[PDB]
């Protein structure tokens, strides 16, 4: 039968009692309704599992015994970073759910020309809480033991010019090169995924100045959402772990 | 700046110069839903790969009338035909199966009934989900750009579909003895492709699929959701024996 896996940060050691977060322990007691004596999978994001038996329970109180710890990975060797434009009516709670699940490493919510968010510095930071709870709960269920890092918006400016990755795509018509063109594989690869409308002109001379070089996926036009897990799973596919 | 043509699917053969009515279905979703106007731009597209680029004529209340100027023969088909068969799931996972499916450019959709599927449909809400599905893969096709609509069969039970099932590639998503997609020939002209539930097969559903030749696949380590393993599935076989 399944485990059931909850997200812990810290530092925490076998032999150690441990109180829950409220967010782990309102899953747990509250959501999970869970009792003195039943098993948890804990996570803290390091790579670990750590097995863990419920010692009290007082609504989103829990405390629990920690057991024993496993070095567990599922991450891809392909790191890859997303960089996703936020726009209006484009689906970003299934991009940052789906992206966690096909292994992606770091995620960048991107602003470009065309994209149309209205900037409200209250609305982005529960956005960013939303999100990063989307990815959280993705990796409780596919998985995986360490969190993607969820890094603040930025411009596309600023992210071609600050980009390290050892080589860097970008979802783009242009010349028509596909997956044959590129050796995709570890440590690391860059991917800009722009809003419904493109990119201007002079972003594309930006990206292209910047070393990003564009990629293809088929004839027909995949929505913004679905270009991610197309993208993603093409990407592990060919370089990562799929 | 440039504004996307509005794409209609209307089934038929037309001529330039011809004015057509458009069905009531696509009249609501032209002059009520859209709110387009008179002397605005559609493409429609009739299914066969063909593509009529028209104009409003005359919006009268939910009665579209547009004028046909010119035809023009276009397929984005993929090469490689994948039929696709999806268990049937609880909320509405199969709604975004058979959106994105389409966008991946799957030849064939078959809602599929197994052991260990969570939920049960009797036959009069089968028929409204059917309709339903149909309209979600053409709303898709109308969106990415495709002039053929996938078929949609009527749902079976696994054994029927592993009875039936002539594909020349036949893969399973199952963990036991997979083998990743390096491993198999994928490449025109067909795949079939079972995607089971999320609490996967039976022993004696795996003796009946690798007793009729689905071989098994695997998509990497993190367990995927069902909706994600069909569309990275779809992603990855595009790729590799497809237009992707």
């Amino acid at each position: 039968v399944r485990t059931i896996r909850i997200y812990q940060p810290g530092e925490y050691q076998p032999g150690q009692l441990l109180e829950l977060s409220p967010e782990a322990g309102q899953h747990v007691g509250v959501v999970l309704r869970m009792e003195q004596g039943e098993q948890l999978t804990l996570f803290n994001g390091d790579n670990k599992e750590f097995t863990a038996s419920i010692e009290r329970v007082k609504k989103k109180q829990v405390f629990v015994r920690i057991a024993s710890v496993l070095e567990v990975n599922r991450e891809s060797p392909l790191k890859i970073h997303l960089a996703q434009a936020i726009s209006k009516g484009e689906r970003m709670e299934m991009v940052m759910q789906k992206s966690a699940e096909l292994g992606v490493a770091c995620i960048t919510p991107l602003i470009t020309e065309r994209c149309q968010v209205k900037i409200d510095k209250e609305k982005m930071a529960k956005k960013m809480h939303q999100w990063l709870n989307i990815i959280i709960g993705a990796c409780e269920q596919c998985g995986r033991n360490q969190i993607p890092e969820l890094r603040q918006p930025v411009y596309l400016d600023q992210f071609v010019r600050e980009a390290k990755e050892h080589l860097k795509l970008i979802l783009h018509p242009a010349f028509s090169k596909t997956w044959r063109d590129y050796p995709v594989q570890p440590p690391d690869v860059a991917l800009i995924i722009g809003p419904e409308g493109g990119f201007s002109d002079e972003e594309i001379r930006l990206t292209s100045g910047h070393g990003f070089l564009p990629l293809s996926l088929g004839p027909r036009v995949l929505r913004t959402e679905t270009a991610a897990i197309t993208a993603l799973s093409v990407l592990q596919a060919a370089g990562g772990d799929l």
